[PDB]
């Protein structure tokens, strides 16, 4: 698909058996999702941006379906105001910027 | 151009006659640049990120080149951790997400 940027590029994702809305975010290195259960070991991480940093839990080898495209990668879980699909998963669905 | 996301989508911009590096950020509604001098009056704005908020100065109708593409629009100035080109200007240069 081609997604314009007149509004926030929000898409439906499936993760851990749950449906969520998430923002395709080329400015994000990492993918960060609101609190939810995920399988496996985790380690703590701090991620920062405007406003400062939040503490998240890092889970690896998590499968996500993004707008119908399956990908696997690291997913951070924590108190993010918005669910964010970052570059680590955008690459896996073949997402590019074009102009 | 077509820009992949294996690395940060950093580009050269020109603003106030000077070249700077900036990130093409589809997760950002607005464009925010590090402290610099811009002409005219400014208005207050707050922008929200993953860790909270910052106050910024809003300047309108600012001339700015992004990857050599000419734009004129709203530029926010403040303590952003990186120069960010957001959707307000990405739309002006005809930028889309594709996969
Ligand atoms: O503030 C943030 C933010 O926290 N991040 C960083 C981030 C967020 C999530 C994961 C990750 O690895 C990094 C940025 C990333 N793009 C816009 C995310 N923003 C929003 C933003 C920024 C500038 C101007 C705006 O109008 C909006
Ligand atoms: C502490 C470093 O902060 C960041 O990576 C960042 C901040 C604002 C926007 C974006 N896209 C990234
Ligand atoms: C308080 C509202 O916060 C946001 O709009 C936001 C947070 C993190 C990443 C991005 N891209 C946006
Ligand atoms: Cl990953
Ligand atoms: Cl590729
Ligand atoms: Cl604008």
């Amino acid at each position: 698909p081609q997604i314009t940027l007149w509004k926030r590029p929000l898409v439906t994702i499936k993760i851990g058996g749950q449906l969520k809305e998430a923002l395709l975010d080329t400015g994000a290195d990492d993918t960060v999702i609101e609190e939810m259960s995920l399988p496996g070991r985790w380690k703590p991480k701090m991620i920062g941006g405007i406003g400062g940093f939040i503490k998240v839990r890092q889970y690896d080898q998590i499968i996500i379906e993004i707008c119908g495209h399956k990908a696997i990668g690291t997913v951070l879980v924590g108190p993010t105001p918005v669910n964010i699909i970052g570059r680590n998963l955008l690459t896996q669905i073949g997402c590019t910027l074009n102009f």
